[PDB]
């Protein structure tokens, strides 16, 4: 049902840009570029993200 957008390399993300990663859902800070979600303070979990297997 809600579930950000997957990260994506070939598109770049901003403050309030919000993408779904290992099952949760991260959301940017600001302008940022193709960066592992997660590994840097950059991008931050801000819930999870539903889906089906």
């Amino acid at each position: 049902a809600t579930c950000a957008t997957a990260w994506s390399s070939s598109s770049v993300y901003t403050n309030g840009g919000t993408v779904s990663y290992n099952g949760r859902n991260y959301t940017a800070k600001w302008w940022t570029q193709n960066e592992r979600p997660g590994t840097s303070d950059v991008w931050a979990d801000k819930g999870a993200c539903g889906t089906g297997s």
